[PDB]
């Protein structure tokens, strides 16, 4: 298996020293770059960008700059998706967004674990959990999503939530850890 | 009433889809995309940008870089506010921030509710609770205040904190939630 | 004794109004602001940068923009040392970083401690605590780390966590504030 | 009291050497000249500029590049406010435009008195005098007004008019000197 | 009638806020723009530019920047016309100018009437006053002519002259307003 | 003898065709481009321009953007002199400017004469009448000053003035054309 | 349906005046144009667009500028596919192209078929014939392929082709109109 | 005669060596670099070159880049002409090219014959023979028309057609040579 | 043998995996780059980059852009050699052309064979066959030449013309495939 | 003969006034200018401008920035020639440089005698004397040689030499006149 194999299946990884994983980011890299330096007013070129990073044809996904993300490709999303400011999508594990989607300012979704023995760690060892994002969700701000973690469909994550583990849908969670407050009435 | 009206009056309003607000909202991008973009040696020229993001003759208004804010003009500053990088000013709701105010780097100042129940929130729907920062205050990194909160004068918040209600004035405040510590002697 | 000199002795310093500082601050500032708007294909330049930041000749030390430091002169750092993006490294108090650290993204290692008092905290005194890393740490995402804390050999600290006191080598520490969960074994 | 205090007390004041003077006219001589270094299709750059020099949030106030004054601040605009091409409102006195006011191109507001003396002239001294331009008023090209003069609303000033005193409501006036030739019905 | 069409025939018309007219105006400002930024040594460039303004391909047609005209096509040249700095041929009404005249500096062609009613110019009424300039003339700087106005062949204005009526041919004129002074004899 | 060296001594010369004159002509226009197009705050290379513009090493001798003139060599300078926006120095024949001079915005120093016949004007001929500025005076914006005239020294010119003849020292004088009102004293 | 579903049915659709196709066809000239302004040794940056322009991740799919197209992500390309100086890929009807193919430069595959009755066609009606390109063939230099075509896997099309039927499998093809000559062998 | 007229005039003339001539083509080349090197989405800036490269103000003219033309003002166009990429209009006989015109991408309209005997072609003689395009037309890709043809109204000219005499009104017409098909009814 | 030597000596070589061809082709890309955004009145700037494509000192090579070539060393050039807009020569096989050669627009000289076999091909080897090009030759425009071919000093090759086989001197030819017509009589 | 003719032929030539030979040197300071204002990492464009310079294809010729050369094609080079910062190769006699060659910095190699006599050398003459570098020699900086001079095969130059006399192969050699110290044993 290739070290992106690895990474696909929720193996040990060589995320550090392998160079297809290094060029696969560095193209994601120079996108974001690119993209954190276009104008706001500069809406096709913006759009182009943002299909070019996310390896597909967005439906109003609004990204508010700057923008980061480690491939892209591996970031799944549905439409009607509001990025705020900073946010940051590491996707080596695959980060699933469902439509009808905010996500507030200096958000991190991060996919990555570590070795916590630092012998293999040192070596650039990563396993990489997926995180799934519900649709019609709306996190806060200052928000962090684990490794695996999965928020059900229609749950609201309060700012400042470290959130460890799963949250079930309809569900009002926050804290760090983030827990679980009251469910949700999503009906008329 | 126009949705800015709305806004303006802590009701629920079409943030996401109104033309006006769309286009305020965009000449703030613009503003903080050119200051953000901005060699910090250009004295005069990040002066004249932040002037014109808050529509105000700054006195001693220092912005580290970079800086973000929805309006710009619903930040209302007083003398000698120290703001260090990567802050957010979400003012949907107006953000009144006093004298000798200052503020560690990455804090948000967020105004904005949005709908618990997805279906309004998809329609767009916020409403803005204004903010309000007392004179002779400090605020640690990684701070962040939510909707309609007052923090009192001669208060310090923590590093870390998630400002989910009022601190009164002299206070030291810390935690997610943020609780008052203890009270501060401000006397020589 | 200049500012600096008392700056660097851990007692009071005119850190807002003395100009040898201000005047170091600019030039740290230029430089991040130079490296943070290189492509990142621009491998040579980035290096040069980065050297020239934190006045080294590095070995491996790769930053993830943007990244942000006061001085950068009081950086100190090993060899293999993985800053993710937007990390801020606020030296005014040296930071000590050993070898094989992996610093994750939006981390803010802050060494500066202002008075509670407003009135001695308007005039701009500041007093500056170093903070030690040990090589072989492991920093999640979102960390704050607070004037004078040494975070021991060989830990790892969770994703969120708020640092304020002390934390022994080879633990596992999580929280706001941060907290020792359990021992790491480092050995094969 | 200081130089600014004595100008807008109609008071001699130094304003050729007083430092905050000069910086402000330069604030004002960088924004005319970036305003008028952007194209004219680039409407919302120039937006932003026009709202930058006159510290306000325009309604409807187009101007023509090039376009010069002196402090920016001190020019209160009405809306509907059209200013053709080469104009400059020296605005050290007040200059206070109504609503719906039509300005030719080619046209000078002037509120700088100098001294007749050359001996008082040379050490920079001059006098402010406020310009006045009612609502409903129409400039045509050429025109000069001259310190301290007041033009009532609905009237219209011929082109080349050399303005050297004040000028009743809803009159017609032309010349050099600028002399009331008849009144205007202004109804339906 | 489209508003172009009742411009052209001398018919109130909405100068202000009809599109294809706004349209031709930004074309034509956006032509001025680009020809008033380049060199003077540009001579290709130059030539281009003013082609492309005038809609023609001129003969010995010499503009000296900056130079203002608002529709640009709607100004008729002969060749050999010497135009100095910051001349401003306003269009709306067509200007003929015949071959060899020679146009000082600061010079304004002033085709547009506004109605004296403020409620009517205020709704962006104009009535479009052709000026016709024969060939064989010269006219000094800081000159206007008003709207509807023909100067004759071969005659001579002064510089500072407004320009309110017919000159006839062969004749030199001055003043404000112009009056004829002599005849001039054209002959060998 | 050269066309350069008639023009010097005040005899008709063929200014429109003579390379030499074409070539200084377009030396000095090169100049004002880029002063013109250059920034405010960029004191030294504004300096530099000017200096190169009059061939001199100036001394406070400001120049507000913009600027013309046709040779810039033949503009002969004394110490303090203030010239505001938008003035040309039409100086075919000398234009010769005392010590402690202001002059407005707008004004025109023409020293080009043209034949009346047109038969020799369409020839390219001028004659050249060099203006004289004495020391210590004032002129107000909108002015106008012929070919040949002196402006005494200590003299005050009113705004939109057309001066067609000599001014007798320490006098205010005003109008078009130009008339002497009464003398200034000129004394403590 | 919409006019892209017309298109995508092999239906009548008005190709010229829908502005979702107006939309996407603009997408694609701005990424063609960007590319074909793109030196050739920016490896990355090339790598990207094509990626941006198809709308998947290529491999090995080499394209010598210029090159257009119309839509971009309706060219479905297999890997190493090596395309010559200035093609055209008009892609309104999709373009399937193969493993191992080789285009020359200056070829056409036109997918669009307008009516001959220039009634229906003035109208902007267009209908999509799908071009098939199979795997393992070359095309020489100025070949045009007509809408509807197929071309056989293994097929060789001589230089200056016009491809207005299908050719069949192995086979070696010339002309205008293109002719099978005979076929290939293709085994060792 | 001047060459200019000889080519105007269907004889012989110094196409190489004319200096006029020679000009006239680098100001078409010149026009057409700018426009080639217009990003497509600059429509303004598009339609201003498109206008000064035929010299005449046009009615839905589209040009799809790159373009090249000869002389640009020696081509006649109709509203509603549409050329897609990579045009040539070899200018030197006149090209017409009436209303609802499609021309396909690589077509060449070639006016200029050279001698056979290449001693008079060294030399740089050329004769131009103009092109007569009918309103109502269609040309597919890679068509080339010689000097001299008319392509009568309501025709359609197949895809890599080399037009070598002239095609009737109402008729298909393909092939190198191309010959005509049949008739065309156009009629509802 | 290099691969470089054996395409130089018309063997079969690895045109598509050889480093040093693959550089030497990127060296000329980039170099065709430079010259086709160059700006056509830059004569010096593209003399040189033409000089450096052919590695030559030129005599009057007039090339008109785009130009594309697959080394440029391998194209001998006579003196008096025009070459109109977007023509290639491909290289491979030396293409030599003489002195006093008409080259039309949309040309393209072919050198490269590839395997018919689709195996061999798919391995990158090519065979390349020079190309002879008579001195005092004339090409229309759309013409292609494939390799091996020889053009007999003194003939004319009819636009669209696919060059097949050998054309004689003094010959006229034209057609796909390309077939002599008749003799030129090439005398006085 | 012409001047070049004359040059190449070691007789006195008109070198400051004729034309082709201006041209030629200046087309050498244009390329010199290119290469000493490109950064050192950009290989290929480093390497295409010395093979332009050179009028060759070399092989391993490095040129250490900023370099001079009169002519470029009158410097014939070998293999392996290192060439330090600030050369110049005053080539209007020929510079024949081996292969193996290293050249020190602020090394001068000039080839043009001017006479003695003031009358000829101001009219421009110059007579050139080729210098001949053999091949596996080495000069040490800030060296000088003169016209005429031959240096040995196997031969090193001291730092600061003035090498006005042939120097003998396998010749260590030093001063101010350069002279022979001993004989170099160039054997394993």
């Amino acid at each position: 298996m290739t070290e992106k194999e690895k990474m696909l299946a929720e193996k040990w990884y060589d995320a550090n020293f392998d160079q297809t994983l290094i060029n696969e980011r560095l193209r994601a890299k120079v996108i974001c770059f690119a993209l954190n330096h276009t104008n706001p007013s500069a809406t096709l070129k913006r759009k182009v960008l943002i299909d070019a990073l996310f390896q597909t044809t967005t439906d109003n996904v609004s990204i508010s700059i700057p923008f980061d993300t480690d491939y892209g490709w591996n970031v799944k999303l549905g439409k009607n998706v509001y990025v705020n400011t900073n946010c940051y999508f590491m996707d080596g594990g695959q980060i699933t967004i469902g439509d009808n989607v905010f996500i507030g300012p200096n958000c991190g979704f991060y996919t990555a674990t570590h070795p916590l023995n630092f012998h293999h760690r040192n070596e650039g060892f990563e396993k990489a959990g997926p995180i799934h994002i519900g649709s019609n969700t709306w996190f806060g701000g200052h928000v962090a999503v684990l490794p695996g973690v999965t928020i059900g469909e229609g749950s609201v994550i309060g700012a400042g939530s470290v959130v460890t583990k799963d949250i079930p849908p309809h569900s009002l969670a926050v804290g760090n850890p983030c827990k679980v407050v009251r469910k949700i009435d999503n009906d008329l």
